[PDB]
């Protein structure tokens, strides 16, 4: 589990999101597994915007940051789960690292903010959402 708050906007994935955050939808996409809603008190996250492909995430299933090299965001195969059947996952990270299931929502930042959130995982590898190119969380 985990969040991003920027200005009045929650940022999660739409896999976990809640009740109260379908209620208060801003925007989602099934393809990247995002979904933003809105928030009555002002969030304090930065986001990134840049081309960093090394940074640091926060794995809940160790209760430790770990430093990655990561790559571009891009179409990746993503296997069948309870949320979505067999398909291609857009703005999606891969790194080499530990994540399992419990770990989605962990930020990944780099020196110049957010980077994205955890989303996919399994054999080694942790896939992050990207949200550096959703411009508009700023305003
Ligand atoms: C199996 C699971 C996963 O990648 N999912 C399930 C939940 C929906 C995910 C998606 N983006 O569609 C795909 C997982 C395994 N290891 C580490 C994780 F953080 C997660
Ligand atoms: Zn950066």
């Amino acid at each position: 589990s985990g969040a991003i708050y920027v200005g009045n906007y929650r940022v999660v994935n739409r896999h976990l999101a809640t009740h109260n955050d379908w209620a208060n939808l801003v925007w989602e996409d099934s393809s990247r597994d995002l979904l933003v809603s809105s928030t009555t008190a002002q969030g304090c996250d930065t986001i990134a915007r840049c081309d960093c492909q090394t940074g640091v995430y926060y794995c809940s299933s160790r209760r430790k940051h770990y430093p990655v090299s990561f790559s571009k965001p891009s179409l990746i195969f993503v296997e069948a789960s309870e949320y979505y059947p067999a398909r291609y996952q857009s703005h999606l990270m891969l790194a080499v690292g530990h994540s399992e299931p419990g770990d989605c929502g962990g930020i990944l930042r780099c020196q110049h903010g957010v980077v994205g959130i955890v989303s996919t995982g399994g054999n080694g590898l942790v896939g992050f959402a990207d949200v550096r190119d959703l411009l508009w969380l700023d305003e």
